[PDB]
RNA sequence: UGCCCACCCGGUCAUAGUGAGCGGGUAACACCCGGACUCGUUUCGAACCCGGAAGUUAAGCCGCUCACGUCAGAGGGGCCGUGGGAUCCGAGAGGGCCCGCAGCCUCUCUGAGCUGGGAUGG
């Protein structure tokens, strides 16, 4: 099932804060292609951000036994 | 020999400039000694001009160090533009993306006189 952790910069008028409540997200999906499509649609729909302005920098699978947030742990 | 170092005539016209301190000449470049004569000072042989040669490396001149100036290279920082495109965004002011190009200032470090034609010295 490969819980993924996607990190990157999204833009609205020179906006960059690489930490954990205005910059990046967590995703649970089979492969990397599925996880990226989720990030584009969720940020593009909820914040009106086109895909020009979303710059994904790091995507990597994290182990299910160590996640800071318990919301993504509970559906495992 | 030599080559480069001064001198005469230059080119480039601060990377070449300015100030301070120091180094260097038995020749050359100068300061220097003197005025009958050419010439001369609205006074002054100071300057210009003429005639000289005892003295000196103190000036000039050349080189070296250090301060500022100037031209570059590298690095930290402040500011920021633009030619083409879209039934792109926005009430507008303005902004984002695609293809094509950059610039200015300020600090810090490191260097910084090259060169053409002719008679003396090494």
């Amino acid at each position: 099932v490969k819980i993924f952790m996607v990190r990157g910069t999204a833009i609205f008028s020179a906006s960059r804060f690489p930490t954990s409540q205005k910059f990046t997200k967590y995703v649970r999906a089979l492969n990397e292609k599925q996880a990226i499509e989720y990030i584009y649609s969720q940020l593009g729909g909820k914040n009106k951000i086109k895909r020009y302005n979303i710059h994904i920098q790091e995507i990597k699978e994290v182990k299910e036994d160590e996640i800071t947030d318990k919301t993504i742990r509970d559906l495992a």
